[PDB]
């Protein structure tokens, strides 16, 4: 028995650990009223939290369950360790190791590597297993190139502009975005950047869409600067320049209907669409779909030289 160890940032579970998942991402600082009430009010307009969290559950879920299903040497065991919302990611590992696991693979649900996002994770878990002695854990570290992933966005991405009236469909941009990172990933030499335009090549490539363009979204705000261009200033500044009738967003970088889909781009992007007057489109997450969790079972069972 194997086990299998599914990380993500996390999002709250409850509305009332919103305040506490917001102070664990400003490490100890509870966030300011109007902060946590801006927050809030974001959780708010995409209609509620308390769906959210259980995609990750779903995703690990199914993932175990079809891992089970598919090959019959591994009998794998599914522990979400998340970074800010419990169960942490240390708290998982402490678990499968009280569980008698003395190995396991993991992944994270982030098909781009990055040190901030995928390296920190599975250092985190690695540390936690040789502190506690007996487990090892084999970590997944990007899978945005896998097959079976790239072929879910290609046809997502096909089904849409095949679905477009004319004027449109000959006058679209499509934007391939992840979620923006500090530029000071750079003093790690993060390959973060570079694997978001593979995946946006690879996929644009794949769907025949020649006009594509590659954007960050939802950075957080500090004092040092984020990833750019943002996709709502990229949108504009493309709009500005070929008169877009139309622009398709692939948050590539995410997996789930989350706040930053649902929020950064469904409301966010539109409004820039809106107001320029382009139509907005936004295909299917992957959530915890059927050939999504079947592109992450492969994902894992090559990792493992199955
Ligand atoms: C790529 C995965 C990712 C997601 C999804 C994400 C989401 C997210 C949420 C949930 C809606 C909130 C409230 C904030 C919002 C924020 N997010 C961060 C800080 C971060 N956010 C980060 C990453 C990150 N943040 C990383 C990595 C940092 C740390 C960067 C660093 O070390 O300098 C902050 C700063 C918190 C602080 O004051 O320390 C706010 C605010 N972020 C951007
Ligand atoms: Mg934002």
């Amino acid at each position: 028995k194997m086990g299998l160890l599914v990380m993500a940032y996390g999002t709250p579970y409850k509305e009332e650990d919103i305040e506490r998942y917001y102070t664990h991402i400003r490490r100890g600082r509870k966030p300011e009223p109007e902060m946590l009430q801006d927050l809030k009010d974001r959780y708010e307009a995409i209609g509620g939290i308390s769906p959210l969290a259980q995609i990750t559950e779903q995703q690990a879920h199914n993932l175990e369950q079809h891992l089970n299903e598919i090959q019959d040497e591994i009998t794998f065991k599914a522990y979400i360790g998340l970074k800010h919302i419990e169960p942490f990611i240390e708290d998982a590992v402490a678990e499968m190791h009280k569980d008698g696991i003395t190995e396991a693979v993991s992944i994270v649900l982030a098909p781009h590597f990055s040190t901030f996002s995928v390296q920190s994770y599975n250092k985190r878990a690695k540390e936690e297993a040789e502190k506690l002695g007996g487990l090892t854990i084999t970590s997944v570290e990007s899978w945005y190139d896998e097959p079976k992933f790239v072929t879910y966005w290609v046809d997502r991405v096909k089904e849409t502009y095949a679905s477009m009236p004319e004027d449109e469909r000959e006058n679209a941009m499509l934007i391939v975005s992840a979620h923006s990172l500090p530029e000071k990933i750079k003093e790690f030499g993060d390959p973060y950047p570079d694997q978001l335009h593979e995946s946006a090549k690879l996929i644009a490539e794949g769907a025949g869409v020649s006009e594509y363009a590659v954007g960050w979204q939802s950075e957080g705000n500090t004092p040092d600067p984020w990833l750019g261009p943002d996709v709502q200033d990229l949108t504009r500044d493309l709009f500005e320049q070929k008169g877009y009738q139309a622009f398709v967003y692939v948050p590539v970088g995410f997996v789930a209907d989350h706040l930053e889909v649902l929020y950064d781009n469904d409301y966010e992007c539109k409004v820039v669409t809106d107001d320029i007057g382009a139509s907005y489109y936004r295909p299917e997450m992957p959530n915890a779909k059927p050939e999504f969790i079947d592109a992450l079972a492969t994902v894992v069972l090559k990792k493992l030289g199955r």
